[PDB]
């Protein structure tokens, strides 16, 4: 069928269309125009980003230990589906962790050989590293998506509109948003998913190549990057159109599995001790010094620092939020909205920083006793560092072909969940859509992931998150305010 | 039309001239003994004004918090004469500020130049000096103002009694504060609020006396100063005897709306995007380092420093505490002591912050770029700071004359208010007395701000309010526990 | 034997037998010994000092929780209890139950030995004295009397509120419910005892290897480890003769003399040392402590791997574990009818405030003479730990005066500490509260000498650390067991009310 909304379908495949012409038929205009653009974007506007995440941290923590963190989602009579150790267990899926795979050993040795502050020895230079991967990966990253899925939840289940990012402006614009005024939002959120989605995919497909040519010493070309992605897409919606969820949502618990052995293992077979005493103090010094971190801006140096590393990932977690907030309202029915918060938070917080210590922190570890291979395979590219950590591990090729294998997976569970989020929210009938609407949304992202590849790599991929990021954030801003007032709505209305 | 309180009005005015006495027939030896008295107070009670100053910001907090934060001034009719938006700006204390201008710029160089502690880089030495002032003009000042104001209008609009300092003390004393006792009190906080009022009208008239010789070349005399009080003085009295409002309080918002353009001038002619970072990094450092230069005492060191910064800074706020409570207190009747604490505590400590960013951090940059006049011309008299700042802005003229003509402007408000303050807590019922009282209070004002010019400058004046706000610390601390046994009683009564 | 014995079998066999078995492998296998309590202790820091750190903070997290949740209202022994002791005597009794013996063995020793022997790199002398005041500040202070006030209440409530003994095999009621009566809550038991035993074994060894210090250092006599012995047997016999003449209030008198005593030494001390620099350095360590409190709470020294926390931190806290039943024996024994959130306030707080003023009378003090350009007290505390004190003394008017009163003060410290000790031992082995025969806490306090005796014969100090680290090494899970326990406990406590 054709079952679609005018005037979100026809804009945003139009906007695709014309991002993909330009991106082309320009092959070197482009080439020097994204890079300045997204320099621009950071330079003048990574102090709202910085406010903007922590508005929302702040937000959805006021949020839960406050008069609106009673009210249960779905209703006073509404009972969870899952238990609460099920429950954070899947919260910990909707993270999409293939940015989880590729950062977890590269950030913190990059963190560690171009610091993002002067520091004297090496010893401050690791804790440094461990302090800004935990900023970029705890709880700023799911405080945003714990407020955006909260949003969602609460306005799909007690107010009975659909989970699209229009009608989450409801309590002060009324009926107001049906034509240019939640259309313009709806445009820019599938934009913004797309664009998330798209960026995972590239980063997924860049490691997945940089693991075949380290292990196999192949030379695979952008033409067998294209064909790789071009195959995932094909197979992954070969489900959707015979089988539809099966097996797909296996694959999340499955994924879950293979990720929590392969950290299990790297824990046992890797300084297990050190990583304890590591994850301890380095989860205290990030709470220690959070104020601190959250908020600085590199005002004084200047070194444009933030404008890869920092500005980055809050852009990339905002562009990501109308997806990874989505899955988490999706599976969040009968939760009150403290719990909903806190479950949101401080578990999937917890087990990122887990992760983070058990990979980097003991990349770092191998580093200060002098190995500096590591070091090395990074700032020649950082695609290949995951696989050059596992050089240091027993089953060498075992563990490579593992974690390739589990990014081929979130790979795969990624765009089919991705697909549905975009094809729900542009068409609008939140599940009466057909079929071949997810497959040419799925179509779109690999698209969209190999024009950015072909033009620029890692680089495109982050200019066109952080561009598409920005607006997004002014409208996640707009977003707690106007969920703030509908919270307060309906506790007005409940407790006469 | 002699409305007063005998032993409040009398036994001030003879501190006053046996203080004023003192100074002028003793010139060389007045001018050894203050400066080691205040050396002394600071010494031997800086770890005190540290623990006051955090006791009352805590204290204000927690009944922001706590049970108390209910409880709503003037009762539970509410009403608020005005809107919470257009309150928040209202409630810049008396004014936006005539020390925010002395000290916008020359605080921060100072801090760089004169580290309160040891830094290895230039860049840690700005952090630092930002940090500090961030300390001196953020959370601890507008948590005294609070705490005062909350105490004033608890004590004025739920139980009637009049906004002097001594029925604040009723639930402690209980009606044992009428004679001797809240006489002693009264002449304390007229005494603490005369010096505060004095050292901000000496602090005004450097600046503008600075701006002028910057500006024009005028080599401004000391009896020239003198003159500039002195007709400043008959401007506001001017302004009263004829219903006000020619005048005063109709420099208001126009004062604010100046001191608004200004800041926006200078947050625009200068690095605007290297403002806005400095200001959410700096406020995000401030508040990150807030209990470890909030305690800090400068125990092993010892360097004397916070004998002129960070201690004196904290006697002022302490000694400006009823003059700048007793207006905050004035327009915020039918408000909660909760909404009420954080809409003094928060706001005009960010918009505070938020000036010190565009001003002093704009300074800082420019030093940082590697032009260091800012530091020569501060370490030779912090008193040009400002306009030597504005050298590096167009229309550095029209700039310097605007900001002169601000600081007369705050010096007429700070004047006439101080005046009421004054006439009230010395004659009491909030109605009377006749306006030549005023007047006087006026006269007396200018006359200890121009003795104090005379002997010594910035020094006497900072001296005068240590001295005064040592014991007006310990008063605070007992009036905020007061405060808190009033609030307790009247939860209990309300059954 | 007879009907002379009100034992709880098999609390007391097990415990005696653990105890008697451990004193024969001392005293038979000296160079064994030797070499495997300080390869013991070693394994244990090293492999568990994370542990150690997440117990306490998860400790003092639960305690700050417990007194802000909705559980501080619930008020010890009933809603009808009221305190039999007004607030500030309660808050005066609080800040004991400790013995002071470490704190007087530990106020200048700790921060002379964390300066010139840093946990973590410095540059200047004066980040050296910061950090030497914040790390004593971080072992001193919120962390221990966050687990005594989270043991003190736990006993307190199910002693008051359930009328179940004040044992801690009772503490697991609501996990267990019925299960504790063998094998089960023995096991507790008998840990919960010989962890007391041992750590007031370790209080008894510091508090005569200070007193010998002190003597040796006045009078220049050669105190052999026979007179140590002979000391301890004087002191565990004219403490059993005061129990056995019926002065159960002569040791509460003598408690409140202690106490007393303290506050005018450490008054004297504050007055006749840098009075303005005390309060000064007071406020500041204060404000840092605050200020750094996550960041020192959470340090594991995981980069450089110094091993520093193996001797100090983890120490600590495994004494402090270790110690906690003891502790909190009295601080519930004294807190029946107070609320959870203001008994909880009242054991953090107050004694946590002056324990800190203490500290920083003696250590800040001695830290000032350090940095004035006078480092005796450095190679003093670098030759032995238990001579600092009076080395300190020497810089002070009446030096011999003030040596002779902390060396009656210790002795004294020493006798409540065995009596209290011995009852809380009595109470917890025997089962029945206070119904025992006197022989039998006799027994325990001759017991806990000879242990104290046998561990300074082998080895003094590093013998009672390893001693107290290897004992409260189970009780940090049993105290983490314990926490939830007391949670469910008062959940079970809220429901069943509101009736």
């Amino acid at each position: 069928n054709l079952v679609i909304n005018p005037p979100v379908f026809i804009t945003s495949i139009l906007l695709i269309v014309a991002l993909i012409l330009t991106c082309v038929l320009f092959p070197e205009k482009v080439g020097v125009w994204f890079p300045a653009a997204q320099l621009a974007v950071t330079s003048n506007f990574g102090w709202f980003f910085v406010v903007t995440v922590n508005v929302i941290l702040i937000f959805a923590i006021y949020l839960a230990f406050s008069k609106f963190g009673r009210i249960r989602l779905g209703g006073d009579d509404a009972e969870p589906e899952f238990t609460k150790a099920s429950w954070f267990a899947m919260l910990f899926s909707t993270g999409m962790g293939i940015g989880i795979m590729f950062f977890s050993i590269a950030e913190p040795v990059s963190h560690f050989f171009n610091t993002p502050r002067p520091v004297d020895t090496d010893i401050e230079a690791a804790v440094q590293a461990m302090q800004f991967t935990s900023l970029h990966w705890g709880l700023h990253a799911w405080g945003i998506y714990a407020m955006v899925g909260l949003a969602l939840a609460f306005f799909g289940f007690n107010r009975k509109l659909p989970m699209t990012f229009r009608s989450l402006f409801y309590p002060f614009w009324g009926e107001r948003i049906h034509g240019w005024w939640g259309h313009i939002i709806d445009i820019l959120s599938a934009l913004a998913t797309v664009f998330g989605l798209s960026t995972s995919l590239g980063l997924g497909v860049i490691q997945i190549t940089a693991g075949l040519e380290y292990l196999y010493g192949w030379e695979i070309s952008p033409m067998m990057q294209a064909g790789i992605i071009l195959f995932v897409i094909g197979i992954a919606t070969i489900s959707v159109f015979s089988g539809l969820d099966k097996g797909v949502k296996i694959l999340s618990n499955a994924n879950m599995y293979i990720a929590a052995s392969f950290m299990l293992l790297i824990f046992i077979l890797g300084p297990t001790l050190f990583i304890m005493k590591g994850y301890v103090e380095n989860t205290g010094a990030y709470l220690a010094n959070f104020i601190d971190i959250s908020t600085w801006n590199d005002t004084y140096l200047g070194s444009g620092w933030q404008n890869v590393w920092t500005i980055f990932y809050w852009a990339w977690w905002i562009a990501w939020s109308p997806f990874v907030g989505s899955f988490i309202a999706r599976i969040s029915k009968g939760r009150t909205v403290k719990e909903f918060v806190l479950g949101v938070l401080i578990v999937p917080g917890l087990i990122t920083l887990l992760w983070m210590n058990v990979f980097g922190g003991s990349a770092l570890h191998t580093i200060l006793s002098g190995d500096v291979t590591m070091i090395a395979a990074v700032k020649a590219d950082v695609s290949t560092a995951l696989f050059v950590f596992l050089e240091n591990f027993p089953f060498t090729k075992f563990l490579s072909i593992v974690a390739i294998i589990l990014i081929f997976s979130f790979f795969i569970t990624s765009s089919d969940s991705g697909s549905l989020v975009v094809d729900n929210i542009t068409s609008g009938s939140n599940g009466e859509s057909p079929v071949w609407q997810r497959v040419f949304w799925s179509f779109a992202q690999g698209i969209i992931a190999i024009v950015l590849l072909w033009g620029g790599g890692l680089d495109a991929l982050q200019t066109a998150v952080i561009i598409t990021g920005l607006p997004f954030a002014v409208i996640l801003l707009v977003m707690c305010y106007s969920l703030q007032k509908g919270l307060k709505e309906e506790l007005a209305k409940s407790s006469k």
